[PDB]
């Protein structure tokens, strides 16, 4: 049977600040999706946060870009906002709900969507990722590695079934143009684009052999505001797609990503454990953001699908081998924070979410550099006097 | 609505020694404040310890320096002392209750108070800190960093709303004089004072733009005895005040503070997790003090206020990034302990809580240095013989 | 009131091997002491293991060397042995029960005893230690440091009340002679003795000011067999005796001790956490011994006494500062194990519990060195041929 | 007497690649300046490289922007290029000599100039810095710290003579505008600018008390090509200007700078020792650039001036305390290199010296994102087929 | 024969700043002492610096406090100052020469003296230490350890000849009183004094058995200015005095000392190698001070005396085992520097060499704390307006 797997994610209020969510928000959302499942709107679901972002993972058979599934998520986030976030005056209450009225598609209204529809395989392992305090381009490096780096994914070399490579759908979120690039042959052009992680973002990946969907990352064109929102990512694994371990090895170097405090810094992406995972209640509580509102973290939950039911989730960063990677991230976060307000720890001026540069340039007197050069002595004496 | 948030803290007995508190003390205190809330004396509360210090965090609408709120805390500490501490003969039972009679204000009677009154914001995130085995000046470095160091708080540079800086109310606890200093322009004079952490202590911070209260640290003038008592600190966060993460980044270097064993040493301030946090029972059990009666530790609990109700607490040092900072603190504590009884690990002689210097100078014969110089040979032969 | 605090400890069976105890043994022992308390034989108790050693900590008013208290422990160990250890065929079942008949004093029959009687102070904090896989002399270094090293115990310098020092009762377990040495003046003679940790063992420490008992270590003269048994130690803290933190700082360097595999090696003494502590059930489950049957570990439980009741225990090695000390111990255990069967990792030949040296010397032909020297060529050709 | 100190620096050929210089280039330059000194054009000189950049440090009394001193440097670089670099076909031979004809001022022709004129003090300590594989903005963080960060420069707090702060002359190298900002009061506006290290660069610093020149960094407006060239920096120290140690502490965190391979990456600025320093021959040979053409490194040579003579140079990064800082840099260089071609290790697309983005966008077919969305299925089948 | 060994030390100019000395200063001094030796004023000599301090080590038979030997050192420092330091305008030229006229004793005029006279033993090993950027009390911890800590000096326990202990001559440099304390019995009183390292300084140590001089540290009463000057120390070793290795083990923990930048900070004492040692030329060139004008460093040169001739020096910190101790010091220097201007990294306000506190208190308005409390609202609105 064909099944659609959809993650729709929003931040509708933090607890406190942007550090985490209130657990009643997850409880409320899971009860609301349980009602939808009882009415047959969806097959199954799982609700979890990383940081202050709540992901609703739903399986159903309504296809991609479905108004009832997008509406179901919109209504769930709206009811969490009104019943829980506003009641407790949580910080950024209703943050991502950027219009008053659901139009039919949630995309572009602030919440993030990653969805894929496909024929469910004889075994259908999937991993759902959620990252807080970063941008969709944070996943460009991991997605490149797991589908195209032979130092990550051994199947590309030793699995005759993966030898043909993958097709990357890259969105330029500035000029709203899509590029299709095929690895291995296009690897250098692909990297020329997706190295600029705030502009060219991997949105989908397909298998070259048959066109099978292999991953979907939440990204939308930029709007004024919308589009740097913390991402979610779905990846299908095994049987000609990277193994669960190849997918996870792509996160084993905690690379620098853009986001962290005020959406205006670079820090390491720490692969973090969930605080708790309750497969019966369908809820997992992810990690907090603490120093400097981070560092940015990604959680990974694995599932096996059957007739669209989700058995899981399993926390896939829960291994002492990943504690080495967390320790690396914690040490790099301390090193780079000693740079304070300077690039490249602070982001390039086009890329920062916060700036006071207008206020500064309104108050600080400029001198044409040619004129200034003749009168430097006079200008300095003025300041000294 | 206007709300007052008050932390009133005392050590009324340790378990064992000064290492921790007995959990029935927290249970007793929480039941007593639940009774006060049922009678409308306060709105909400949370009870927790770090080390052997119990903090009562209360919200109410009676304003600062209120005799009913101070009396409520005095009576709670007295009843814990008589019903629990004295019954179990805990160490330092009733330690901080330094008179027999409540006068109307608890300040100066040994317990520590940090309180702020303000109009509750549309979202009102706050963090309550408690440190054991140190002095109020332990928070001078973090408070300076979060309100005035652009390497800690990125908002000072990139948040046009914070660009105007902050006003620090500094108490000279020796001569009982208050200084008001404004950053950025007064940063060097401010530091000239608050670097001497046992004399000039930040007591309050206000926002320069509007005068909004931003933090309150527990400190009182010194008395003979009173005033070096382990501190508590309230900080309001976000929206023109430092983000929760900027506040927490100010604790991410575990700097040396005065206190530790016998109130007479310097060691690193470790940002520690709570052992447990129970938002329903309104109780959190903080960390123990072990080697050398420490090292000194600070706990951080975040809340969101609504109509004065406290949703929380959330332990905000609970992140693998802070395990790097705890490991740093544990290594520095071992290094500096190899210095034993010598300055600067032992404190300056004016600053130590314990001394045997009177007993020594009564028993060891002095020689005027001029006279001694002629007869050194004779004095040495005397000792040898 | 005068109270006696007694720890009586035995290994009556391990689970598996010598790695740990079976939890039903602790359950059985705690129920048996609950019966004794109901009959008024003792006031209170706490039962715990470290490794394969079970400590029964009892408070009572029958004094030191009491036959009913020693008999109570003997009967408890015998009933655990017959009902639990022999039933499950645990390893070393009844190991320490070295006669068939209780004579009146358990000392010298294999179990270890540390006891002190004193007037209960207005606050009476005590710490009970238990070490597995080592000998009573393992505590010589910590006991020396906490009572006589000014780099450990700051009170010796800055606490006029501790300035007069301490009296150490040292047992020569070979020639059965007792030495009384007073610090500071006798420190170098004391160390000349107790540096030889398998022969001269600190058995008791008293305060010099008033003769108050301050510590008691389990040690008995050596017998043939008996006396190297894993020790237990009681220390009273505070108020002119070292602070709880000074006692614990004496364990903050994980020094090399004798014991570990086969009672025949040297390894670092790791200060370990308990797996669980249940003050209601009166039971704590201590750490396992794993690589090479260790490394040797010590647990520390703190209590406050009141009318002889034991409020506690509190695990006093439970602090991230001691995780640095555990990591040091884990690294030193790996380094020293690469030495295999050579001194000083293997113990001196008089000091090892296991030897095959008789079997070797019976099978390997000796040559008088003078004779051998003339005929070396001939003897080598013989072996080669 | 008034003296001018001028550093004029160029890369006229590397050995091999951009890794180092050929030692005969330094020999040639030192002999040429010895001839100039004999003819009285300059007072004294010192010639050194860091990486593939040669600095000519000259003292003289001709003032700033002098055509004979600039011409002397131009002719020296031209003669090194023709006699040495072209003869040995060194890599980038004559790289920085960007016209055929000296116009009168070397600035803007590719070589870098930092110069200051002042009355020589009763003691006149100066430090000359040279960095390879980075841009003038690499010194923005150190210059900010040594003149305005009280965590670097203790004199700002405890030296009543430095309390008044400093005046920073900041050049916008894009729009050719100069800003004058005074610390402490302007610190946050200053940082708002100079955090964008590729656009707003500290060019000079003056003392606020008297207007004394305190530092000069080599920077020129950007041209098409010119202006990101590896910088040189002169700093005067002591007596109301930061101490030599305060200047050096500003380099003790090896922060990330822009440059490294292909002028297109971010890596840590390692404070490196010179390979050799010969005060008699007036030559020092600085460090090589190796992995990934770096990491970027800065050398520091201290001098004392007398009547314009240069006694020195002294390598001021030669201390085991700075080996910790080099080890930190070597570990961060290995961590960040695992990011390969992705921001923020690769620079923002406006900021990179190399790009192939034109070639890519000429070869990779774009799809308008709206059109693509309808036909995704068709486009993927096309690629698969 | 009786011989006197005298170290007389001064800083007469740094190169650059306070980082090092100019090598011609050492050359000049060694030639001047060679002339004195040819004229029979002294027997032998050795000249060396650590940092910006030059030590003249001389052997002779004129006894302690000799005007010709003190005058010889004064004249050597004066001639270095006039011929070398002033000629090159070195920083702090003539710094320690605090009068115009030699009175007969150099002590108290700024230079530091440590001298001992004794019958030369059948073998006479001595070590000369010099520390820069700290105070004479920096040696209190090492001198205590090598003569009184049995964890440093094994001879105190296992050398029947050292069992009787040592006599410490302690100078109170504030009230000008001398204390004589004998270890082991007086260890706790001694530490009560010499833990306050800026007030009670070990000046001499003698052997208890016979009164033999064992060490002499340079310290003088404080004057206004004089007395915190960087110290020098002579220690005799072996044969009932600590072994060379016991002396050196007392420096193997790089403890925190007072001094470093501006004489106003605490940092670790790094045991450093000499850059070069030339026994023929009688010169050694010690280490530089770099970050933050340090960290503070101590050098150790060993000699064997024969008829007063000095065979040596040997650098006794030159061993890979001490590279661990240097790495520890380099890491602690980086940790503690992140504290910036706060105690205990900055010194107590009585103890700092630099302060701007007068200037601050002249400019910052105080409010009596009682009055301020009523009008806080008004004062804050004033600042905000
Ligand atoms: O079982 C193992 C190894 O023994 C796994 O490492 C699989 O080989 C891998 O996950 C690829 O499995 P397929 O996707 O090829 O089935
Ligand atoms: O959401 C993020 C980043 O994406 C946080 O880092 C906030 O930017 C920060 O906490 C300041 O928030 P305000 O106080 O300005 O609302
Ligand atoms: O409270 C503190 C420090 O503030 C403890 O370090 C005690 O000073 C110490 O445990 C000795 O306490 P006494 O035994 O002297 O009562
Ligand atoms: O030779 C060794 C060891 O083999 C040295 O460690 C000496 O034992 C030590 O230096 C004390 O020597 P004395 O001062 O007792 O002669
Ligand atoms: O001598 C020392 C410390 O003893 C140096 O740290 C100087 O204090 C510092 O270099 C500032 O010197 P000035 O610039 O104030 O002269
Ligand atoms: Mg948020
Ligand atoms: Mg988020
Ligand atoms: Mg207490
Ligand atoms: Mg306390
Ligand atoms: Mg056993
Ligand atoms: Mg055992
Ligand atoms: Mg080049
Ligand atoms: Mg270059
Ligand atoms: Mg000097
Ligand atoms: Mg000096």
């Amino acid at each position: 049977m064909r099944v659609t797997v959809s993650i729709i994610k929003a931040d509708v209020g933090g607890f406190p600040g942007h550090a985490h969510v209130h657990p009643k928000m997850l409880e409320y959302a899971a009860a609301k999706l349980k009602e939808a499942q009882k009415r047959g709107v969806i097959i199954d679901y799982f609700v979890y946060n990383v940081g202050d972002d709540i992901s609703l993972l739903m399986t159903h058979t309504k296809g991609e870009d479905n108004k009832d599934i997008h509406g179901l998520a919109w209504e769930t986030f709206k009811e969490v906002t009104d019943q829980i976030a506003k009641r407790f005056k949580l910080y950024g209450a209703g943050q991502d709900l950027l219009k008053d009225a659901f139009s039919g598609n949630i995309r572009g209204m602030g919440p993030q969507v990653a969805e894929m529809e496909f024929e469910e395989r004889p075994s259908e392992p999937i991993i759902a990722f959620a990252a807080d305090k970063t941008e969709p381009g944070a996943f460009n490096l991991p997605l490149y590695k797991m589908f195209a780096d032979p130092f990550t994914t051994a199947g590309l070399v030793i699995d005759p079934s993966m030898h043909e490579g993958f097709i990357f759908e890259v969105l330029d979120v500035v000029e709203h143009k899509v590029y299709l690039l095929k690895t291995p042959e296009d690897a250098y052009s692909l990297l020329g684009l997706i190295g600029t992680t705030g502009r060219y973002i991997i949105r989908k990946v397909f298998r070259r052999a048959d066109g099978a969907p292999a991953a979907a990352n939440s990204v939308e064109r930029l709007s004024l505001y919308v589009g740097k929102d913390d991402p979610v990512l779905l990846v299908r694994a095994q049987s000609g797609l990277p193994a669960v371990g190849e997918v996870l090895e792509a996160f084993a170097h905690p690379h620098l990503v853009h986001g962290w405090m005020r959406g205006s810094h670079a820090g390491p992406l720490m692969p973090a454990r969930f605080i708790s995972v309750d497969p019966e209640r369908r809820i997992a509580i992810g990690p907090k953001m603490t120093r400097f509102d981070g560092p940015p973290k990604v959680g990974a939950l694995g599932f096996q699908l059957h007739e669209g039911y989700l058995e899981g989730g399993v926390d896939l960063f829960d291994d002492p081998a990943f504690d080495y990677v967390r320790q690396t991230a914690a040490q790099i976060a301390d090193y780079i924070r000693r740079m304070g307000p300077f690039q490249p720890h602070r982001l390039p001026p086009e890329e920062m979410e916060y700036t006071a540069l207008p206020k500064i340039l309104a108050k600080v007197k400029p001198y044409p550099a040619d004129q200034y050069e003749k009168d430097r002595k006079k200008y300095i004496e003025a300041v000294v006097k």
